[PDB]
């Protein structure tokens, strides 16, 4: 027995960040991948808060209950915006996360290429807002972080439909396999700064993104708009 194997999916990945390293960069794709869903408004959340460890899928998620950007659009995910989801476009998020979330109409998705969170051979996990109502309700620290940010409320969950799309990406604290890019409050806000500069511009290339803000909650829960520019 004898041939070759293509790379495991987590130095796949590796590769493609190692081919387009990113600061600025990393909004402008997640602005974009809003444009192509038909997006018209983005928004980007720094998330100083954190999250319990008590009511999680399993003992190894509570490292991803920490601070993240969250962002916002206003589109709601297709089947095939679904599957597009799942293959720089959306992957600049590694540079960030490695296990970001995004939860758009009936479904909350996340994604592991270290392939260690669900099982042996899996690379993520999703749920259904109705066919997995019981244990999400169970499991409230797990999906806590998806409720009360971009107009989400414990409601949404009960009608079992966010009427948008928001994506978590908590935020890598130490190096992992995938990335050794460690982000913390002062190099996301470095992130909002790079984009800031070139604000204007950003919105001409776009026809269907006319709004795109950047905002700031603390641990207390008070939220402060830092920047917004508008078509």
């Amino acid at each position: 027995s004898f041939g070759q194997t293509t790379p495991p999916l987590v130095d796949f990945l590796k590769d493609i960040l190692r081919r387009y390293p990113e600061g600025g960069q990393i909004l402008k794709e997640l602005i974009q991948n809003a444009e192509d869903a038909g997006a018209t408004e983005v928004r980007f959340l720094y998330d100083e808060t954190q999250y319990g460890n008590e009511s999680l899928w399993s003992k190894d998620m509570a490292q991803y209950q920490g601070s993240a950007l969250y962002v916002y659009n206003n589109a709601i995910f297709t089947p095939e915006d679904w599957h597009g989801i799942q293959e720089i476009g959306f992957n600049s998020v590694y540079h960030i996360t490695d296990v970001p979330s995004i939860f758009s109409g009936d479904q909350i998705g996340m994604l592991d290429p270290h392939q260690t969170l669900f099982g042996p051979h899996e690379s993520g996990q999703c749920w259904n807002l109705k066919d997995d109502f019981k244990e999400m309700n169970e499991l409230t620290d797990q999906f806590a972080p998806f409720i009360g940010v971009f107009g989400s409320t414990k409601e949404t969950f009960q009608n079992g439909h966010f009427p948008g799309t928001f994506f978590r990406f908590p935020l890598r604290e130490q190096p992992s396999q995938l990335s050794s890019n460690i982000y913390n409050k002062e190099k996301v806000l470095e992130l909002f700064d790079s984009f800031r500069a070139d604000a204007d511009t950003v919105l001409l290339f776009l026809k269907s993104v006319q709004d795109v803000s950047l905002h700031v909650r603390e641990a207390d829960g008070t939220e402060r708009l830092i920047f917004r520019v508008t078509a």
